[PDB]
């Protein structure tokens, strides 16, 4: 049949997963976050070589 | 195989495969972001360079 | 029942589950602590504008 | 006998997760040295002011 510690513990392990499944989607969101900055760190570069245009 | 753990057992199957997807999805978007280390490597040169 | 061999396969499953949830909790906090990058990354951008007002 | 396939396929769906694990750890590792990076970016713009 199902036993009870073996559905007790199958429980468990739903539990976990389902932790595990939000988690990553924190994480997700953190690195879309991010993965912002490669635009931020581009435009930073950017600046700078219109700075280092400084012929004074 | 009792039915409900048989249920049980796919609904886990289903977590597992979703949770490996968000892994690669992970890995893809941190491949991409540890650009940012030569990125940010060159800034520091730029800089160096423009004192 | 709960088959000896079964049970001995759950086992193995809750201890793999246990280091993967820890894993994801230190994969957290070192994203909690990428995620100050921008705000540093965005005074960088703001004092490099002050400083283009340079002329 | 079913359900033996079955677990013997999570076991190794677990284990391919757990590495993808230490390979995202390891290049949050090396990401975090970013750090002491911009900071000295940071700290070298402020010497240029």
């Amino acid at each position: 049949h199902y036993d009870d510690e073996l559905f007790s513990d199958v429980q468990d392990i739903k539990t976990a997963l389902a932790k595990i499944h939000e988690d990553n989607q924190k994480i997700i969101s953190k690195l879309e976050s991010l993965l912002l900055l490669k635009g931020e760190v581009e435009s930073i570069k950017k600046q700078i070589n219109r700075q280092n245009i400084s012929i004074s």
